[PDB]
């Protein structure tokens, strides 16, 4: 029952400083454009101690399945290769994308009938509001 309140599907709804936060992350101008555009359905999902998170736009369809505290392999949606390890902290299921010397943390959380999506890159945040589709 550990991720129960985040199981569903979300719809994007708002976004904030998003193309910033791609900049320091090193996604270029034409990725940058097309995937500020999109307005993704995440879809969670947890069966046993496998949670799976699949992202579907008009930009990439992505999906990680991963056990909490256990690194994985992710390509993301800009096409890095990043190892990533994914745990849960007082409620939040805190993800960290480490690749080339480089580290970003995406913070996911449920907020009153939200889930909300902190991504920081160094000194820069980005905040993304889902509902329930
Ligand atoms: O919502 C997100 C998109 S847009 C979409 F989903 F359509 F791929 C793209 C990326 S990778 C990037 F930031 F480097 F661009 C995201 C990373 C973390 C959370 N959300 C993300």
């Amino acid at each position: 029952h550990m991720c129960d309140a985040f199981v569903g599907t979300w719809k994007l709804v708002s976004s904030e400083n998003f193309d910033d936060y791609m900049k320091e992350v090193g996604v270029g101008f034409a990725t940058r454009k097309v995937a500020g555009m999109a307005k993704p359905n995440m879809i969670i999902s947890v069966n046993g101690d496998v949670i799976t998170i699949k992202s579907e736009s008009t930009f990439k369809n992505t999906e990680i399945s991963f056990i909490l505290g256990q690194e994985f392999d992710e390509v993301t949606a800009d096409d890095r290769k990043v190892k990533s390890t994914i745990t849960l902290d007082g409620g939040v299921l805190v993800h960290v994308q480490k690749w080339d010397g480089k580290s970003t943390t995406i913070k996911r959380k449920r907020e009153d009938d939200k889930l909300v999506v902190e991504c920081v890159m160094k000194g820069v945040t980005s905040t993304r509001v889902y509902e329930r589709a």
